[PDB]
């Protein structure tokens, strides 16, 4: 049948396009997600914008691989990321953005800390976190 | 059915591939067009033909929201864009590459009147049009 | 049927992402093939390494019109291009990566002549091939 072969042909075609993107750095895939940045270094509300505006979110790693996949761009760019999570009304608490209770953690020893004031998330470059305020200029990565 | 979830993996990675590209600023998304730019400031000839060679085409706004893609486009790299359309024999009259009548349009005041002389289009950095002359050196922006 | 015109906007957006990446030199498409780089300069192994991190392998031109997209890829980085094949037992006789025979051929003049001192096979900026040893710093030409 005819359907199928246009399936493979189709599906042949995307691993082309992704494994271009891949080949020149331009994103990095891990699983069914896929990061990538702009390059630019600008508050949280301003990453959330530049995301959504491109069809995806704010990253947020939900694994280990996924953590270490977002710490290397940090790494390459050399500067610290903001994640897709913020503070609870309760102090010490992180939610991802959809509200659900945050799971997968690593943070930096002795954070969060920041006693209510720190409502944000960011990424140090050796991959743990600091809750840290949401007015600072911070890589933007992106997860689709 | 493992036809459709097939679908959602591949509507899912196209996204992905097209949030990237997105995000950075290789292209921008206006309903069901694309439109990109190699960089490049070159005649309406050889635009076409990079566009083609590209399995697009020389790009033509058809509606306000297409016409300030282009021009942002434009303001970007800081130089007029040659757009998909040329002079009919009768002076003021213009149409589409395909050979229809162009329908929308945004000519700068006083625009066309090249009386015949100027068969092509340029699109101004203020996302306005002007007959010009089809030899200049215009940003190649295509439509995909 | 909502089947087919949704086959027909999902190929429209693979042909958007691939024309995108052509037009802005990306990479090259010949038939069913595309070609890209990351510009780096590295040795065989490294290359290997590369292009199936990203989901490829490393090029090998099996038609005349393989071979010259390639090689305009050489000539625009300036440098040769280590290709997906290495010598057999017998000096002379050269097979690609999966163990077949190598069918299309286009060696410089007098070559191959490493007398099976040289294993691996470079790409001349002018798309010839010689074999070499697999330990220099060649252009990394992926295949996808
Ligand atoms: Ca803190
Ligand atoms: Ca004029
Ligand atoms: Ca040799």
């Amino acid at each position: 049948e005819e359907l199928q072969t246009e399936l493979y042909e189709i599906k042949h075609q995307i691993l082309q396009t992704m494994g271009v993107l891949s080949l020149q750095g331009s994103m990095l895939s891990v699983g069914d997600k896929v990061f990538s940045t702009n390059g630019q270094s600008v508050n949280f509300d301003t990453i959330k914008e530049m995301c959504t505006r491109a069809g995806g979110n704010i990253a947020v790693p939900r694994t280990p691989e996924e953590n270490e996949a977002i710490a290397s761009i940090a790494k390459k760019y050399n500067n610290a990321v903001y994640l897709g999570m913020i503070e609870d009304q309760t102090p010490g608490d992180f939610h991802y953005l959809d509200g659900a209770s945050v799971s997968y953690t690593n943070w930096y020893p002795g954070e969060p800390r920041g006693q209510g004031k720190e409502k944000c998330v960011e990424m140090y470059t050796d991959g743990t976190w600091n809750d840290r305020g949401c007015l600072q200029y911070r890589l933007a990565v992106c997860e689709f």
